[PDB]
């Protein structure tokens, strides 16, 4: 079988199991740069407020377009300048960048960029790109004044905040992240921003891997798109800071319903889901330099992602994001070395009453383990227990709420468990009333073994507490004193069974 457990469509999503959404308003923990009144389908948003307004402080984005943005003269009329002018060659590109970046001219290096324009890209592409496509991304960039027009506030650490506006509005920002803008972003040893992933895109730019190449056509894919044809929906970014985490030894909930399949795609399988991201704790990981595992290609096929990263501080252990209204631009093949872009992609998802596409991400970052046995550690297990739990709850009825879409989380590079894993995930949708939708990504065995452990918990009645209980047992007497004699799911199934 192909799949196991409760068919798909007998799952929750997005948008029929809805409720109604309130009225789209700015408030104390709502930032909302569009104008509301004018909100209408198919339109490009107006922002809010209609002149542009500055904030340059500790608790707002530094905007290239600020007239504190100095070097005394003002960078932005730098930046004005030095992106006006014909490209022809990729020189002409990177020495237009720096000459706003003059203190970076020795330490970034631009061949990528250098590799990708002159060797990889056919001659008519490569002309398309510098007679169309980057003019257009320069205009876009430079209209952002006028585009961005409200102070941006940064979801900072222990912050319940959210962040709506408009996929154009994302677009200029990120075109401006292409081109380098961003102050204050670039220093290694930087004590502002040290807290907060790269936004500017320098290290794309890079030396000489084979998928830079294949980054850079998913990204040009996207700018081409929205430079032609302004996108007319909603993002919403929201920072979810969790201080109230279940007693996990004592919680009497059921375990909810699963299905687990070898085949298929979170994104693409999981329509109308919640989207788990395999995330960094600084969102987006190495999008934007040599990283390509599952959270880098989201970021890439969906990049108004990427500007999460321009306001979004690292994650701490009680915190996620969640991204509801990106949209998909482009299609690929494979990941790491084998990662290819395919071909433009024409989203279908339907949009909410707040114009946002009905695909919802969160990022909840597993952690890394350097022994494999640290992380069955109970202080270890709760914490990725309660970080799934952040992510997937929801301050909303359980009929009102999706399948969680998610997989092998924290697994690979990280060192995790996918058993473990798996467990941790589902036991954490249960206590936040939510079935899961899980994908092995080609390992029918894991498949079988998840779906066998889920029937047989569920069969007998265990509760979140009981199965947690199990791993802290395990934990006792297979990993504390001494890899293990006995894996996760055999202890389990004879712990039980005696
Ligand atoms: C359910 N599910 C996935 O699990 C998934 N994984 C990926 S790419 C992960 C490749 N990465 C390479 C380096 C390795 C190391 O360095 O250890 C580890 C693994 N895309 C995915 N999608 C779309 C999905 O739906």
């Amino acid at each position: 079988k192909k799949w196991l457990g409760t068919p798909i469509e007998e799952m929750r999503r997005m948008p029929r199991c809805g409720i109604r959404l309130p009225l789209l308003r700015p408030s104390a923990n709502h930032t909302v740069t569009i104008r509301v009144d004018l909100l209408r389908a198919g339109e490009v948003p107006k922002p809010f407020p209609t002149h542009y307004k500055d904030l340059w402080d500790n608790k707002h984005v530094k905007m290239p377009c600020s007239e504190q943005n100095l070097y005394a003269g003002s960078r932005w009329e730098l930046i004005q300048t030095a992106l006006l002018n014909k490209f022809t060659r990729p020189q002409n590109l990177k020495d237009a960048i720096l000459k706003y970046n003059v203190a970076y001219s020795k330490k970034w290096d631009f061949t990528a960029l250098i590799d990708f324009w002159d060797k990889v890209l056919e001659e008519a592409e490569a002309q398309h790109l510098y007679q169309s496509i980057l003019p257009d991304m320069v205009k876009i960039a430079l209209c952002l004044p006028n585009i961005c027009t409200q102070p941006i506030p940064l979801l900072a650490a222990a912050m319940n905040h959210s962040i709506t506006m408009s996929q154009e509005q994302i677009a200029s920002l990120l075109a401006n992240a292409f081109f380098c803008t961003f102050p204050r972003r670039n220093a290694k040893m930087k004590s502002e921003y040290s807290s907060y992933p790269d936004i500017n895109f320098n290290r794309l730019f890079e030396g000489r891997s084979s998928r830079k190449p294949e980054k850079l056509k998913t990204l040009f894919c996207y700018f081409r798109r929205v430079t032609a044809a302004a996108p007319t929906g909603l993002v919403t970014f929201t920072r979810q800071s969790l201080e109230d985490f279940p007693e996990w030894e004592r919680c009497e909930k059921p375990l909810t319903r699963l299905h687990v399949t070898y085949e298929g795609t979170i994104e693409e399988n999981g329509q109308g889901m919640l989207q788990v991201d395999f995330a960094n704790r600084f969102v987006g990981g190495g999008v934007t330099s040599a990283g390509l595992v599952q959270e880098e290609i989201r970021f890439l096929i969906n990049p108004e992602l990427i500007i999460s990263r321009l306001f979004t501080e690292v994650l701490d252990h009680n915190e996620c994001l969640i991204i509801t209204g990106t949209e998909q631009y482009s299609e690929y093949t494979g990941y790491a070395e084998t990662y290819r872009w395919s071909r433009s992609h024409e989203d279908g998802s339907e949009r909410d009453d707040w114009q946002r596409r009905c695909t919802e991400i969160v990022a909840i970052d597993a952690l890394h383990f350097r022994r494999y046995l640290d992380q069955f550690v109970p202080e270890k297990m709760r914490r990725e227990l309660n970080k799934a739990y952040c992510g997937f709850l929801r301050p909303v009825s359980s009929e009102n709420l999706s399948a969680v879409a998610t997989g092998n989380w924290g697994c690979g590079a990280f060192g995790g468990d996918a058993r473990l894993k798996a467990l941790i995930q589902i036991l954490a949708a249960a206590a936040a009333e939510r079935d899961v939708v899980y994908f092995t990504f080609g390992d029918s065995e894991l498949m079988r073994d998840i779906y066998s452990m889920h029937i047989f918990l569920t069969e007998r009645k265990l509760t979140v507490g009981d199965v947690y209980k199990l791993l802290l047992r395990y934990y006792n007497e297979e990993c504390r004193n001494c890899g293990p004699d006995i894996k996760l799911y055999p202890f389990i199934y004879h712990a039980v069974e005696s």
